[PDB]
């Protein structure tokens, strides 16, 4: 199964960061780890290294080098490059979440309250399509700059 994992500012924006959010991102590695992460070569470039304790497959169509991950050149290839596993983490960026999307049966989201002045964007996707199993909000404090909430999604509907 294929879920999306993303964190989220106002108006939908996400980036590779305007805030500094270490409770987040131990949300991401609880998440992620011990399960194949798939995102794209922009994405792959900011992070630098390989997320340690996960598969790294890098989506691009024109694949860098490094061989400490995996290179795939097609949605198709990068879910077979998974394999067998009980769940597949899309970790984008805007087009690889925008075209894994409609494959995704569930999301992790990071609702962020912040406004920032990014152009990359989450993709659209119907509320009314998902059921909110989970969400939990959290206050800023001395190690995180903004507040945020947590919120998993499943898949109801598909159009
Ligand atoms: N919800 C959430 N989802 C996300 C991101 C986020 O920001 N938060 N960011 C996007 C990907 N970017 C990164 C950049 C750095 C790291 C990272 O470095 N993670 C360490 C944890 C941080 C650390 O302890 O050093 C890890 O092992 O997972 C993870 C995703 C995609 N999805
Ligand atoms: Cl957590
Ligand atoms: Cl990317
Ligand atoms: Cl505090
Ligand atoms: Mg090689
Ligand atoms: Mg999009
Ligand atoms: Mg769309
Ligand atoms: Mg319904």
């Amino acid at each position: 199964m294929i879920s999306l994992i993303a964190a989220l500012a106002v108006d939908r924006v996400i980036g590779m960061m305007p805030w500094n959010l270490p409770a987040d991102l131990a949300w991401f590695k609880r998440n992620t780890l011990n399960k194949p992460v798939i995102m794209g070569r922009h994405t792959w470039e900011s992070i630098g290294r390989p997320l340690p304790g996960r598969k790294n497959i890098i989506l691009s169509s024109q694949p860098g080098t490094d061989d400490r991950v995996t290179w795939v050149k097609s949605v198709d290839e990068a879910i077979a490059a998974c394999g067998d596993v009980p769940e597949i983490m899309v970790i984008g960026g805007g087009r690889v979440y925008e075209q894994f999307l409609p494959k995704a049966q569930k999301l992790y989201l990071t609702h962020i309250d912040a406004e920032v002045e990014g152009d990359t964007h989450f993709p659209d996707y119907e509320p009314d399509d998902w059921e909110s199993v989970f969400s939990e909000f959290h206050d800023a404090d001395a190690q995180n700059s903004h507040s945020y909430c947590f919120e998993i999604l499943e898949r109801r509907h598909h159009h």
